[PDB]
């Protein structure tokens, strides 16, 4: 605990536009429900992971 | 017949590397089992055509 440095919740800066944003394999269990159905899907196996 | 043309089979020229190659929706019909199962699919919807 250091009151000079209490710590909180914020936001940071911004880049040039090129974005799409992807996942790892590790903790998809608990954390799989904020988005929604937002993907640009290929269920065709031609990517591989 | 043009006897100074006389026509044949031949192939074209080359270009820089950047190409995969679609088609469109007009004789899928007759022309369909050339290629083999060369495709990057996905079956999700994100894309639309």
């Amino acid at each position: 605990y250091n009151p000079e440095k209490k710590e909180m919740i914020q936001e940071v800066i911004v880049e040039e536009d090129l974005e799409p944003f992807e996942a790892s394999k590790e903790t998809a269990e608990q954390f799989k429900h904020q988005h929604g159905d937002k993907v640009d899907i290929f269920e065709i196996p031609e990517t591989g992971e």
